[PDB]
RNA sequence: CAUGUGCCAUA
């Protein structure tokens, strides 16, 4: 911090001016050092002159070099984000040039500004306060290479991602649904702690849910248009997905969705169905064998229970029910067909009433815990099971 | 086996 704005205390003087510290040629020195960039922010919040927000804009927002170095700075970000709020609310004659050029500073660093842990916040918020249009160019900016995997995956960038979802009109980011679903990328960035949450986060936008209702019928087609192609390449892939540590949480999303049923339905035939005893195994894909039972249509659920009760290759059965993952499938499977019988659950589909089919499933399951009681007692899932059905007795 | 998975990030 510049001596000539400091105490004898070394502390800065009171009564110090935002048009000295602009006058000075020292606002890079305030700008990333924690208590002169407090002093910065109180300042340019208050009522600022004509030149004061020349100079600002100027000096923060103006400069290549030094707008990179503040955006990216753990301090100064904080006042590029709060003057470029400053010049977007100032339509004097320069309103656009400002805005052209903030356009152009963040273009030619798209990718940096948005692996950076500071720099990727002057992104998010431009995106979000920017005039649409300069907000779509600046979209456009973002890599269309292997550089855009790591900004899918990236601790910082994939909120940037998120945040185009969020406040970009799909048109402008079809491009990112494409570079998705390219099988080999689908892959990397499925399997992924931050890639499944922006995958998911773009299979939430592309729903018919209730909030896209105020779609136009355009909007509305490109929308589904969009939600096959990515769906495509999600249901090719789904025993891969549904496996993963991290992709089983799309998985998962997707067939507990209503408003996704047809890809649930999907899912569950080309993945799961017939691979239920060794997926209940398994610590990762268990949890979507949980999700399939819990929301299949009853067609398909009669098919599910059959595939356990009398499914081929010490039974099925008898293997789950005492698997340290297993175990959570057969319990639900248990309660949802004592939900069944006591009505807490619809039995109807169709037209028609499926309630004599969870009647022998129940069946089925009471006979096998009473013959296994002795050992089910041994265990917490088998006390509990034997306790779900004690209950139903009342 | 009284049992089994994630991310939601800046002064």
């Amino acid at each position: 911090l510049p001596t000539w704005s400091l105490d004898s205390n070394g502390e800065m003087r009171s009564r110090l001016s935002l048009s000295e510290v602009l006058d000075s040629g020292d606002l890079m020195k305030f700008a990333v050092d924690k208590t002169g960039c407090q002093f910065l922010e109180k300042a340019v919040k208050g009522s600022l002159t004509s030149y004061q927000k020349f100079q600002l804009f100027e000096q923060v927002i103006g400069r290549k070099d030094d707008f990179l170095k503040l955006s990216t700075n753990i301090f100064g970000n904080y006042l590029v984000q709060s003057v470029i709020g400053i010049s977007l609310a100032t339509n004097d004659d320069g309103y656009t040039k400002r805005q052209e050029k903030l356009k152009n500073f963040i273009s030619s660093q798209m990718t940096d500004m948005c692996l950076d842990k500071f720099a990727c916040r002057v992104i998010q918020s431009s995106l979000q306060n920017m005039d649409l249009s300069l907000a779509c160019k600046l979209v456009q900016a973002l890599p269309r290479d292997a550089r855009l995997i790591a900004i899918c995956v990236d601790q910082n960038a994939n909120h940037v991602i998120q945040k185009v979802v969020a406040v970009i009109p799909l048109k402008n980011w079809e491009f990112i649904v494409d570079f998705v679903a390219t099988p080999e990328h689908l892959r990397q960035i499925c399997s992924d702690k931050y890639g499944c949450r922006v995958v998911q986060t773009i299979i939430e936008k592309l729903t018919a849910d209730s909030m896209n209702v105020d779609l136009t019928s355009a909007a509305q087609n490109l929308r589904e248009r969009a939600l096959q192609r990515l769906m495509t390449s999600v249901t090719n892939r789904c025993q891969e997905l549904a496996t993963n540590e991290y992709a089983n949480y799309i998985i998962q999303h997707i067939v507990s969705n209503d408003d996704l049923a047809v890809y649930r339905e999907c899912i569950i035939e080309k993945c799961l169905m017939r691979n239920l005893l060794s997926l209940s195994q398994e610590k990762f894909a268990s949890h979507v064998v949980e999700k399939a039972f819990l929301h299949a249509p009853l067609e398909l659920l009669a098919e599910m229970m059959d595939e356990i009760f009398d499914g081929y290759i010490k039974d099925a059965l008898d293997i789950m029910m005492f698997h340290q993952f297993g175990n959570y499938v057969v319990q639900c499977m248990l309660t949802i067909c004592c939900d069944a019988v006591s009505g807490r659950r619809q039995t109807k589909e169709g037209g028609y009433d499926h309630a004599i089919s969870f009647q022998d499933w129940l069946k089925k399951l009471h006979s096998r815990v009473t013959k296994e009681r002795h050992r089910l007692s041994r265990f917490s899932s088998g006390k509990k099971m034997i306790e779900t059905l004690a209950n139903l007795r009342s």
